């Protein structure tokens, strides 16, 4: 019964998907995968599929349940799987190498499906050196601190010395900037920098925020640099942090913006918002050199709230929609222009009240 004969392999493939082990994409973990590389043996998701897609070389996909199998491809996803690309291409992933979600830009969703499958850093460990060794230098491009014109500089993260260094265009042998790994958090934001490649670097110099902004050509170059200043504060929270596991660790190298956007502090005035977890730091505008200052956010059982709208008897021009912080010592008020603006900024301000100190 050739029905009975299609049928089965149809619901054997499918059944795939049905173990556990298989739930969730193979590589930015999404759940529900309706995708497969019949190559790799794995199931992913629509997204990372278009990205296998362009390792051809490597990778071919098909719908797990709209294309035509072949007997031997559903054995071969059967052999393998999303468990066992985890113990092959995965098996030797350094702790404090960053893992893409399905929210994080293209760029590290994409050079994370290259460096496993590709060029397979984690079966290879060598090749885990650009990130791994303490010490690496480069060329990359960086904005301006007045103007939005990028320069080629030279760049050196060390680890001897706990910090990142750049240097002027030219022979000089002192750096033009040190910037300490203690308080440094690199963050990719290739939407505010305007470059798919675009990471920012944020850190502490003389009690003051500092940005800078920079990229690379090339995504595993960046993305090598991003890791290696993980590995870096990595080194540095496990001598600073002793007896605190690996997964106590990780998810303080690098740190996502809470919220950021523009709002209108006190008369009025608009400025730039970061809520880096308890600190709400302003600037000017976002692609600023330097913190104009900065409001501290404890828990509600420290004596911090957030509330709506304006006090009574507030004065002057502003936006509509009203945040005040109150504060054991203090009261903060915040305008934003809309009222999404305005739930957006009190449940990040909420994530720092609800969370304890
Ligand atoms: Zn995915």
């Amino acid at each position: 019964n050739l029905y009975f004969q299609g049928k089965e392999r149809r619901r054997a493939v499918l059944e795939l998907l049905q173990r556990p082990g298989n739930a969730r994409c193979a590589d930015c973990g999404a759940p529900d995968p309706d995708w497969a590389s019949y190559t790799l043996g794995v199931f992913i998701c629509l997204s990372c599929s278009g990205i296998h897609r362009n390792i051809p070389q490597v990778s071919k996909v098909k719908s797990v349940r709209l294309d035509a199998w072949e007997e031997a491809q559903v054995e071969f996803m059967a052999s393998h799987g999303n468990d066992a690309a985890r113990a092959r291409f995965e098996s030797k992933v350094p702790s404090f190498y960053y893992r893409p979600t399905p929210s994080d830009c293209q760029l590290l969703r994409e050079q994370w499906i290259r460096a496993k499958y590709e060029r397979q850093e984690f079966i290879y460990p060598e090749k885990q050196e650009p990130y791994s060794a303490g010490y690496r230098e480069g060329f990359l491009w960086k904005r301006g601190r007045d103007n939005g014109q990028f320069l080629s500089r030279k760049f050196v993260l060390t680890e001897r010395e706990g910090a990142l260094k750049y240097f002027n265009r030219n022979d000089a042998k002192e750096p033009k900037a040190v910037m300490k790994i203690e308080h440094l958090n690199a963050t990719f934001q290739p939407a505010k920098i305007g470059h798919p490649h675009g990471l920012q670097v944020t850190y502490l110099k003389d009690n003051s925020t500092r940005n800078i902004f920079i990229y690379h050509e090339d995504g595993k170059e960046i993305v090598d640099w991003f890791n290696a200043l993980r590995a870096a504060r990595f080194h540095y929270l496990q001598v600073a942090f002793p007896g605190a596991s690996d997964a106590d660790l990780v998810p303080k190298l690098s740190r996502n913006y809470l919220k950021e956007g523009y709002m209108e502090k006190t008369g009025f005035r608009k400025r730039w918002f970061t809520m880096d977890d308890r600190r709400l730091m302003y600037f000017k505008d976002p692609l600023d050199a330097f913190a104009r200052g900065e409001v501290f956010i404890g828990s509600k059982e420290s004596g911090y709230t957030v509330l709506h709208g304006f006090p009574p008897s507030t004065q002057g021009h502003h936006w509509p929609h009203g945040i005040t912080i109150v504060t054991p010592d203090r009261k903060f008020l915040f305008a934003c222009e809309t009222e999404s603006d305005q739930r957006e900024w009190v449940a990040a301000f909420q994530k720092a009240v609800d969370r304890p100190m």
